Formats: C-alpha cells, sequence, structure tokens
C-alpha cells in the first residue's frame, strides 16, 4: 500500500532500457529521470527504469511514483494507454444501496420503465481515509432515490453504478456544494438524476446526453463494461 510499494508493483525492471524516451519526463530511458531532483525514493534511484506488467510501456521508476500526487488508493494509471493498475476505490462511509424497478416511464422514455435506485447513508465518524479522522461525519437528504430508464443503456448504468457503489466511489466525505456544510457525505463526480421530471426543479428528465454523461464518469473512475465480466 506504500507508495513505493506500489510501483514495485505493478513493474519489472527493464535490464537494458531500449533507445527511447520517458513520456513523463522527456529524457530518455538511458539517462537520468528528469524528476530525480524533487522526489527522493528509498530502493528508487534516478536511473531506474522499469515497465508496467501488462502494456509494457516503460518509464523512470521516480517518474511513476512521483506521478502516484494523486488519491493514493493503490490504483496506478499508464500515462500513456491509460491502463489501469490495481482498483481505484473511494471513502464512501458505509450505507445501503437498494433496487427496484416499476412500470411507469420517465419523460422522453415512454417505451420503458424505471429503473429506481435507493441509497441511504447514515451519520458516522470518518476513518483514517477522511479529510478529517476521527471526527463526525453528516448525512443530509437520505435516503436519496434516483432514476434511471429501464432500457437496455440505463440497464448497463445500472450494472455499473452497482460496481462502483461497491469500490465506494458513489459517495464521498466533502462540502455540500448546496449548503456549504463540510465534512458531511456528498456525491462524488458520478451524476445522478434524483428527479423524474426536470420541470420542477430544473433537473430531471429528459435528458438524451444524460446515460452516456453517466458512462463517461463511471469510465473516468475506473468502472467499465470489462468490469462486469468474469472469467
Ligand atoms: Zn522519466
Ligand atoms: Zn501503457
Amino acid at each position: 500500500p506504500e507508495p513505493e510499494q506500489v510501483i514495485k508493483n505493478y513493474t519489472e525492471e527493464l535490464k537494458v532500457p531500449p533507445d527511447e524516451d520517458c513520456i513523463i519526463c522527456m529524457e530518455k530511458l538511458s539517462t537520468a529521470s528528469g524528476y530525480s531532483d524533487v522526489t527522493d525514493s528509498k530502493a528508487i534511484g534516478s536511473l531506474a527504469v522499469g515497465h508496467l506488467t501488462k502494456c509494457s510501456h516503460a518509464f523512470h521508476l521516480l517518474c511513476l511514483l512521483a506521478m502516484y500526487n494523486g488519491n493514493k488508493d493503490g490504483s496506478l494509471q499508464c500515462p500513456s494507454c491509460k491502463t489501469i493498475y490495481g482498483e481505484k476505490t473511494g471513502t464512501q462511509p458505509q450505507g445501503k444501496m437498494e433496487v427496484l424497478r416499476f412500470q411507469m416511464s420517465l419523460p422522453g422514455h415512454e417505451d420503458c420503465g424505471t429503473i429506481l435506485i435507493v441509497y441511504s447513508i447514515p451519520h458516522g465518524i470518518q476513518g483514517p481515509e477522511h479529510p478529517n479522522p476521527g471526527k463526525p461525519f453528516t448525512a443530509r437528504g437520505f435516503p436519496r432515490q434516483c432514476y434511471l430508464p429501464d432500457n437496455a443503456q440505463g440497464r448497463k448504468v445500472l450494472e455499473l453504478l452497482k460496481v462502483a457503489w461497491k469500490r465506494r466511489l458513489i459517495f464521498t466525505v466533502g462540502t455540500s456544494s448546496t449548503t456549504g456544510e463540510t465534512d458531511t457525505v456528498v456525491w462524488n463526480e458520478i451524476h445522478h438524476k434524483t428527479e423524474m421530471d426536470r420541470n420542477i426543479t430544473g433537473h430531471g428528465y429528459p435528458d438524451p446526453n444524460y446515460l452516456q454523461n453517466v458512462l463517461a464518469e463511471l469510465a473516468a473512475q475506473g468502472v467499465t463494461e470489462d468490469c462486469l465480466e468474469q472469467q
């Protein structure tokens, strides 16, 4: 889990670095890391070069370490091909997700029924992964209802949302964009629809771009169609 440990976990030493540049610092792999002056490590020197263990893209290991300036969730993303090593997870506190389906249609989706997701997160105590470990956090507005059309795309989004939920990515502990309350349970860059009819609050359905948008948001957090498949 330690920052030097995860880089070794996802890399293999390149005995002879071929004649090429490291896309993180632009210095050739056969020469020193361009970030050696800034980044210090215990077991990684300026000349250490290695490749990621699925895509074989090569970098200075110190460059990759300086990159892993991020969440420190044990995950690492190739800057070249964006292949994700490990699994991005988040700080969603404990709670409950329930899924229902009814026949009534959402506006703009009169050809199908509706998926209803209900989330509930109780108040609690922040853990070491949270902004103020050991301090309380609050949780407003629960249970929260969210809506998806019960068509092929909405059913796919639902399956991905369940994965994001299990990865603690749906909610985080942060500052409410609406009340300014700090240390509270808020959304985490995966936008949900919380009303059926957008004309009441200005938020809801129809929204032709919504499903495409949320798939992209899920993918940016490493939740993809490939995550649904099992050998
Ligand atoms: Zn480099
Ligand atoms: Zn790669």
